[PDB]
């Protein structure tokens, strides 16, 4: 009994079901990966190697093949005489393809092929059968949907020693030449003066950041959302989504801890919902995407409203860049490139400024710009909310105020704009208005080191809100 | 010129604003500010509900100053620093205020009037909050506040007819009168949001109860539709008047009962309130137990795991924690549901002391003013006001009756929906074969009740019997 | 069965559950103390309280081992190569402590190693305290009494690790021992140890017993010490203080405990003593409670227990104060005995914490907090970030001149730490600056040259503070 399993998402050892079970019998084991921006795909890489560092201690190695799974698999079954083969399922449209094909090769081979689900919290087409047969539009009906859902069955056990037993990885010398983790120069990629990543990859770092999360929840919030401060923009220690989206960290064992530090600080106190606010967003996007594979676009998207955006390259060039002019979002859109992660709040103001309030540019142009930078956007989680935002499915931020009343000297800005460094607080979210004599000791002049906002933002938020009336 | 100021704090409202119409007559130029301090001495997000009342009550004011083409200012700041600079920068002439009959207010607004005089700022004050000037009711009494709500009737029976509601601000009370507007307004001027201020604002769905005096006119009427055959949290902010919905309510009675005397019952809702504004308005303690002389001395039990239970709504009785939760997530719980979750906090059950229950309703209820607050809590608790014993409420019983399947309990706690009504006030006494049946454990998905109510009623009921006979030979 | 006991905290042979436990039943025993190469003072301190344990350590037929390096690569390693099967801990309730040792805890767990653990560093579980106030921590010290009162009785010391205890345990040594193993030297560290002088407060468990002894028979001659006043200590070191050796755990906090009630039995010839008596036990035990779950205790934002509180970024202002160059001789005086020795008075911490917070300069308590970190030597994480809270106004305004005149009216105090001061009379020694010219000139100390002048104007800056910390208040 030859036992393969598929890593794609799911990159972690605990709460692996798939992973258990094609072990549970078996006298051979190995763990494949097959091979975005440059930070998606350090990310990643990563994530591989904290896998194959874990697998170690195990006795075992990641076998890391280059090559597309239709080509790879077949050979892979005569060569390494494979009798089972198990994934994580994949609930989105295009892997849900991809996985059904593998599944007939393997099938028809003689494989036994394991598909578990632990990507999500639920069993999506369940909902979906509960919903009769459309997945819900709306959270509540999403919620009173979850709330009739049989209670999650507990985390698949971590694979340990003990669960693989006598079950061993086949090895060679040349494992690392032929199986390694490959490196961002090998991709290809420049890397001369990249620094380090603010977020690192692997489901080590992922569990370390749950109970640092956790301890924060209950105790520092009393399980309730907390006021935002200045600081809230900066990546947090205790931030999970990354890990979430690339099954670093299991959102089961997530709810399961979360419930259990709920249950021992509240006295067999069952919580409410809200509680699982995150997770349950992002179950609701995956359920709503699952079954349409256009989910990221507007034409051909039955659930999206046919809106006549403007096409300005110039203009989505000069936002996704950080060149809005208009600092704030500059700073967010730089933080963004450099980093990966952007809080929520500065995604809808980002968001709102390229679609419905500024320059009324496709949600779908700013849905594939995240998808380039941000980490956390899972295909589903992006469309969705990128379409929520520009008002285009499920039923206006100033550019240059908002932030200042949580950030009045600019500290954000100046973080990641240093061109602006040498600007008062007065004028750090609007530039433009600052003295020639201040733009000269900044070193700084508005039209020439940093650009003169790309619209009046007044006349732009009017005009268009006019026109998302006239619209609906 | 005649530059005018009129200070919006309570008195959200362009109708029945006698101080904000005064300031306009002979005036050149008049703006209306709110002062807001951005500051939050806090990390909590509980204080979520009233925070986004107001807001809406302060962008309705702004939408409704822009159909008179003048806007409000939102000012950010305190009063005390704000105040000197808007007078210099402004050229004020004129400051004007509705009354503030509370201790703080009355302190900070006798500052205000000091920095105003000082700079040569002449200063309008009317009251418009309460139906009567409070003061006057104090010396009709003798110099003291009346202590009950019987003795309360009669000094109102004893006043002179209640004033005419003041002139609308319309166009023509505002006739050349002009506002200075700028083109960055919104940006120094504008009405925050609740994500601007700090706020999380994951949690928060469509708001059950809308600020804002366009608001408040429209369910003046509704309320006066259905009485024929609730308005608190517009009477706290001033979206709505106290004396227009007291003429709504004479007029109403004249059309349906045919008679100019109507009985006080018909304001009681009003005069109830007046009655806790004029007790408190000379006394700086009176949201206090220790050293509030008005105040019964109690030793109330000091129990934080049981109120932490009350206030989260984890007591273990589904009517109690309906209520409270309710009142979490909307701001507002009927009168009634007050009655029962406060005499279970305190004289009924937990013998807490009420000054936690009003913490607790500071915090969450829309319409908990200081005044009202305290005074009802006092009232309740039988530390103050007192005219009778009150009714032990029962957790179990007294929703039944009118809500025999519980749909209450089960629109507010979804984990008890599997129960059928025969156990949904008291799931404690299902079976268990039944609590699988509903899918909830006692004692794991749902707490057991927190006390015996039996039993603790019956203490209770015998601390208040032994509190009220030292009372009187107190009293003789 | 190869045990291994980690010494972080509880540096010491008695009262260590831990070690006891792992010694019984175990074939070999080694003592491990994990440093990865916080201020001169405090690296001085701590290689003194191994030194100690490891010659205390020889008298057992054993050594300590002082292995270099972070305990997350040290300890896989050393499973392997010492084919462990035991690792003991005494608990950390600290939140920081409590990540480590849940890493230390999978490691060992994947190596098959069993990890004990005991609380011995707090006089109770500080859980079960937090369980009988219905899962959060008190918030006034006054609940926390009421809840010890009602405590099951606090453990008895264990016993102290004895050769009998020991028995057949050994701890195998080889010739090279001190090469790889020893305790290391400041220079090791880093640290440039020329020009240093003798510690006012030598390290260790030793000294701490003695002490212990010293610190009881002084308690004896004082009346009332059921009520104890910690703010009539000297300004000077005490013989008997005991704050460092409690919070490097040199001294069990059970045993003084213990011998307080017996003394009090002893002197005041009963055994229901109250608990005053524990006050200064009690008040760290308050701050350990109040911290173990809060993760950001030693933080403004995000901490739910903090006033929110608008300070000012002055990183000049701050490094004045921290180096004590102020200008105000008795801060100066009390941030240069600080820097120097790690301890200062209660009522002198009072006194550079307003001055750093709401009284004068107006900077963030977090700041202040730091730098006692690095230098005070009982500064334990909880009771330092705890104080400084409350010393902030974020859970009375020091006069920086008055306050040091009336507790130490000649100045000695002054021209002990600040000797560029020695020549002022008494009349200036306070505000020097107010010295005419020629007094200056007699003194050889010439404000603004040999001295600085006064970094902020009292009067003025403490009246706008008190301010704005009613403006604060007013929410
Ligand atoms: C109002 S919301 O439902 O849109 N939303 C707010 C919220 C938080 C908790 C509850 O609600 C959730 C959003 O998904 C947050 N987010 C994303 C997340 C991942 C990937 C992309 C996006 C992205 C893009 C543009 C705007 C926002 C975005
Ligand atoms: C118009 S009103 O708001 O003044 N009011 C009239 C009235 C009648 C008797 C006392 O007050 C209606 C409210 O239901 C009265 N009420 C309570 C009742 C029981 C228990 C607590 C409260 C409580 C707390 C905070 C604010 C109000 C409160
Ligand atoms: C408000 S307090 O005075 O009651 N207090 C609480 C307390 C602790 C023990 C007994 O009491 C504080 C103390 O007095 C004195 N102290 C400390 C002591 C150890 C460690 C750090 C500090 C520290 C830091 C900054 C200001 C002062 C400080």
């Amino acid at each position: 009994v030859n036992a393969v399993h598929w890593f794609r998402k799911g990159l972690r050892l605990h709460d692996n079901p798939a992973l258990k079970e094609c072990i549970q019998g078996a006298d051979t084991i190995r763990c494949v990966y097959i091979l975005v921006g440059i930070n998606r795909w350090r990310f990643l890489l990563q994530c591989l190697e904290d896998l194959d560092a874990n697998l170690r201690k195990l006795n075992s190695r990641l076998f890391v093949i280059r090559g597309q799974p239709a080509d790879v698999f077949p050979r892979l079954f005569k060569e390494w005489n494979i009798t089972k083969l198990s994934i994580e399922y994949d609930s989105e449209p295009f892997g849900k393809e991809r996985d059904a094909a593998i599944k007939k090769l393997a099938t028809e081979a003689g494989v036994e092929v394991i598909v578990r689900i632990s990507h999500t919290l639920y069993d999506l087409d369940k909902i979906i059968e509960l919903n009769g047969g459309q997945p819900p539009l709306t959270y509540k009906r999403f919620q009173t949907l979850v709330s009739k859902m049989e209670p999650l069955e507990m985390p698949a056990d971590t694979i340990t020693s003990d669960v693989i037993g006598k079950c061993m990885t086949p090895l060679s010398d040349d494992h690392d030449e032929k199986y390694g983790v490959p490196s961002l120069e090998e991709l290809g990629f420049d890397t001369d003066g990249l620094s380090s990543a603010v977020w690192p990859g692997g489901e080590t770092e992922a569990l370390t950041r749950l109970e640092r999360h956790l301890e924060r929840k209950a105790w520092v919030a009393n399980f309730e959302r907390p006021r935002m401060n200045a600081n809230s923009l900066l990546a947090s220690p205790t931030g999970l989504s990354p890990y979430l989206r690339f099954g670093c960290l299991s959102c089961r064992l997530f709810y399961f801890k979360l419930t259990d530090l709920y249950k021992k600080v509240k006295k067999n106190s069952s919580p409410p919902l809200s509680l699982y606010g995150q997770l349950l967003w992002r179950e609701f996007f995956y359920t709503a995407a699952t079954n349409n594979p256009r989910f990221d676009k507007m034409e051909g998207n039955p659930i999206c409203v046919q809106i006549p955006w403007d096409k300005n390259p110039e203009a989505l060039a000069k936002w996704a860049e950080g060149r809005t002019g208009f600092p704030w979002i500059d700073a967010i859109m730089t933080q963004l490139r450099q980093e990966g992660w952007i809080h929520h709040l500065a995604r809808h103001a980002v968001a709102c400024f390229l679609t419905r309030g500024d320059l009324w540019i496709s949600w779908e142009e700013g849905m594939k710009v995240f998808e380039e930078l941000l980490l956390d956007a899972d295909w589903s989680i992006n469309a969705g909310s990128w379409m929520w935002l520009s008002c285009s499915s499920f039923f206006c931020y100033c550019p240059v105020g908002f932030g200042r009343r949580t950030d009045p000297n600019g500290d954000y800005i100046r973080r990641y704009l240093p061109v602006l460094r040498g600007f008062p607080a007065k004028y750090i979210y609007d530039p433009w208005n600052a003295p020639e004599g201040i733009q000269k000791v900044a070193k700084c002049l508005i039209g020439v080191n940093y650009p003169k906002p790309m619209v009046n933002h007044a006349e732009a938020s009017r005009l268009n809100i006019e026109r998302m009336k006239q619209i609906y």
